[PDB]
């Protein structure tokens, strides 16, 4: 009463006043908690669930049930109070100040006799004040909780409850777990529709139903750091705040798209649900960053189109393709373009090389895992598994069981979800039909036939045309000039210079992979030492020309 | 009543006492985002120290006074509360918060919000009641230590980040504060002096942080200009002498144009290291072409490969580079991957703390051949993005560190085929892509006889100086020098056995001889070799002392 207000807020008084957001569709959990509160002894329920699902919202709905009057006789006229243990632990720089405040609180509850306590952060009840063996909050609340005199409600998390409270059997037998469900998409839509009036009053903006649908279907499908529905309500509230500061109107999909793109860094035009427009123009979107391989681009575009269609059974990974051919043809930047188009991030792709990890000890590092950690952070990521030749049998067993099941069984005891990830196997093993037959019967004589039958599409990359090599050289001098424009370097590459760069930078036995080693050693070091020794300066065009070979050669940086 | 228990900000801008802010529009707009919300409407300002956590608050106050804020912040007054002005304290704080609730349009600024977490007995519930609109200002590490682990606080506080401004942004901040500081100190400041101050602040100062690290320099320079005067212009020389007084660094030509400092490497390194002048000029031209900013500025400033025997000059080259580039040998950090051969030691990548101690420091990653695979992955990540994801959770900047990989792999036409086998073995024993991200690969050369004797003379210079400390005299002949070089000749392992040969032959015998007390004080000691012709192995040759 006069001391409880200094540590918490009267939910019941605000419920009469009417400052509580209403809850819809959580009647089962409210009824279960009301069932537990109706017990004679051990009437303390603990709400078990992930943060951000609505446990405090469930308790507020219970308070709304208290004020309106749909509760039994033993919950009638019971003032609900909330307490935080952080406001009691803090200030205990002396022997027993925390215990003094807690005892004053309990004495006030005993005098009032009609208070149900909400003490969130229930996990610190064992550790508050002194250590776990000495006199703590648990050690003083235990002989009062078990006799059904102090009605308290907790709120914790699965792992939190399991490895704090379940260790203490005496506390476990005093708290009844009431599991709180993670709401579905329709539940979030219904809650947003219910809170439409409150946020219209607060923000003075009009909110549309399509905005709610888009907010929910992007919150659950880009954001994975937490769970529904705090993310969606935060999104719509921040969009309303954005309009409220930009006005000095009507909420549509553009505003929620731009605020979530601000959240994630993904560009706004990709967030709106014009996915058919994405798949219509995806070929030139992929081709502006890839070079050549027109048949490969067409094959992968049709494959991605049929896999995104969803007409297949929803028990399969979204993508599983074999990339074969000589090294350096462009499979890596092809995967990079895939990561850019499908998810809007170049770093959303996970790049692991499997040839270095041989034994089961490194297989523990693989799964049990960094791949597991990244697909738990964000399951909607393309995965790269290079060098499938050198793996050992347990790795093939794990890969094929992931393929056939869509699930991965790690050493951390979580079956991660791979229903939307894209599996890319860039293996250098092994005219187009002859190559398909060669890779097919080579895989049959090396792998199991089920691996070949399980894969979706096999894509073969041909050799790069010399003109396409010149095109890649032009592409790289574009970025070289872009990074050199700070000193006004306008570089001009003559055709003979292009031919010599293509000759020195491309090794047919090694593919195009040594390009990055060749290009800086043959161009950037020379221009850098010419800049340092003042042969050329800023504000002048550098036209490089090469002699002694027009179709040991010396280059001139004119 | 808050006037005697706190300091106003919106009413402080009436007199113009608050300093102007420059270029903080994005952070102020994010604060505008957060303050105009119904849930999580109290922003907390996360920033590394000395950046302007308060400066955005005076910027918001100036925006409120000038009138570029939405309707919810009309007629909002900002108050900073002081705990010094606050039984009686509890009721005073209670009546202050009740007056805030009664007024209804007072927004509070509290710095170091983790200190609230003996005022927690008052604010914690009535903040939960929602009648305070508040902006917090806390460093990220106390945020993670106190607020993030307290689950009852994230329902009302939302994080916003205040990063380090760029150097041009700091120049603009100095340009903004020019009028105030010129008014107060009645001294004149040059724009070139300001840009030099920003650059040298980023260069020679580590403990303090931008942009306070430049503004304190400018105030200090103006103060010392006042001291030297009692037609005043603060210039680059003033900033250089401020840094010389501050960091204890000299000021003659080292706080100057960097091109002259980078073009003189050969003589100053040759002052310490011995020979290998081809590798010296190769690594000198490599660091010249890499550190000049001509590379992409989002990558490490250097990546070096010194293949060769251990302790035969590559470690000496590293020590000389540390002594030249930054003036100190202690910034050179010694990491060898021989000790980091297990995953538990590999996840330690003692590494973050000492490189955060001095970001402008060289690094040594020794024996990369026996490094772990997770070490390979981390080095590949560092080479690719130029950053690092530590266990603490901050990106350690590598715009400034140069990478040195000292390895014993592979150990002029003979040296040509040695370089051929070095590149072949980095192609096969290592992956090609790891060495593809390396600026240059240079291989050391085996020592010649003159190189060995100029090891020998400076090796014996230590004991010669010790003898001069006792007023002795040491003289060596050329025949004894040649024999002593031949005894220590071990090309497989290098110059380390030369230390042992010197120790067993010269120093030990002379330490016994000075105790024998016949060639002690007042006589020059001259070593000589007899019973030796000049070609023999030296088995019949005995050192003699005169
Ligand atoms: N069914 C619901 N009805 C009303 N509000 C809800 C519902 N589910 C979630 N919320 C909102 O989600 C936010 C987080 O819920 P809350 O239980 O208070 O904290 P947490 O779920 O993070 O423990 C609250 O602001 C609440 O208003
Ligand atoms: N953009 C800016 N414009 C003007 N002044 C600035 C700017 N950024 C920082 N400052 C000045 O630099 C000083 C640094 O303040 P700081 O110590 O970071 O505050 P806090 O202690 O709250 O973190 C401030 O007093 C401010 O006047």
């Amino acid at each position: 009463s006069l001391v409880l207000d200094q540590f918490g807020r009267n939910l019941t008084a605000a419920a009469m006043e009417g400052k509580l957001d209403p809850v819809i569709g959580r009647e089962k959990e409210i009824e279960r908690v009301m069932q537990v509160l109706s017990r004679r002894t051990k009437n303390n329920p603990v709400l078990i669930g992930e943060p951000g699902v609505g446990k405090t919202a469930v308790v507020e709905g219970l308070a709304q049930a208290i004020v309106h009057g749909e509760v039994p006789e033993t919950l009638k006229d019971k003032q609900l109070y909330t307490l935080d243990l952080g406001s009691l632990v803090a200030g205990s720089r002396y022997r027993g100040d925390f215990e003094e405040r807690l005892k004053k609180v309990l004495k006030e509850i005993n005098t009032r006799g009609d208070i149900i306590l909400f003490i969130d952060e229930l996990h610190t009840l064992v550790g508050a004040g002194a250590a776990e063996g000495a006199i703590d909050a648990a050690s003083i609340l235990k002989p009062k909780l078990a006799r059904g005199e102090l009605q308290t409600i907790g709120a914790t998390t699965l792992d939190e409850y399991r490895k704090y409270i379940e260790k203490d059997a005496a506390l476990e037998r005093r708290f009844q777990p009431v599991q709180v469900g993670e709401p579905t998409v329709e539940h979030t839509i219904e809650i947003l529709k219910g809170l439409r009036d409150r946020y219209e009053a607060h923000h003075r903006v009009s909110i549309t139903d399509a905005a709610m649908v888009a907010a929910a279907t992007l919150a659950d499908r880009y954001i994975n750091d937490r769970f529904l529905p705090d993310k969606a309500i935060d999104l719509i509230d921040e969009a309303g705040a954005r309009m409220r500061i930009r006005r000095m109107a009507e909420v549509d999909d553009e505003q929620i798209a731009e605020v979530l793109g601000n959240w994630t860094g993904i560009p706004v035009f990709k967030l709106t649900e014009a996915e058919t427009t994405r798949l219509l123009r995806m070929e030139e979107e992929l081709h502006k960053r890839i070079i050549g391989q027109e048949d490969a681009v067409k094959a992968v575009s049709k494959a991605i189109r049929r896999t995104r269609a969803g007409l297949k059974d929803p028990k399969r990974p979204s993508g599983s393709f074999i990339f074969a051919g000589p090294s350096g043809v462009g499979k890596t930047e092809l995967s990079k373009a895939l990561a850019n188009f499908l998810f809007g991030d170049d770093d959303a792709l996970i790049q692991i090389d499997m040839g270095e990890f041989h034994d089961r000890f490194t297989a523990s590092r693989l799964f049990g895992g960094q791949l597991t950690e990244k697909v738990r952070r964000k399951p909607f990521s393309v995965v790269l598994f290079d060098e499938i030749e050198k793996a050992h049998q347990e790795i093939y067993n794990s890969l094929l069981q992931v393929l056939e099941d869509g699930r991965l069984t790690d050493g951390q005891g979580r079956t991660v979800d791979f229903k939307n990830t894209v599996l890319i196997f860039t293996s250098n093993l092994g005219d187009y039909e002859r190559m398909k037959q060669k890779v097919n019967d080579e895989l049959k004589k090396h792998f199991r036939p089920e691996f070949l039958n399980r894969i979706d599409d096999i894509i073969v990359f041909h050799q790069l045309t010399r003109e396409e090599i010149i095109r890649m050289v032009d592409l790289m001098i574009s970025r070289v000039a872009g990074q050199l424009k700070s000193k006004d370097m306008a570089l001009v590459l003559t055709d003979a210079a292009k031919a010599l760069l293509a000759k020195r930078g491309f090794d047919p036995v090694l593919g195009a992979r040594p390009l990055r080693r060749t290009i800086q050693r043959e161009i950037e070091d020379q221009l850098s030492e010419k800049i340092l020794f003042e042969e050329v300066g800023p504000g002048q065009v550098v036209t490089v020309d090469v002699d002694n070979w027009d179709g040991d050669a010396v280059f001139t940086f004119t």
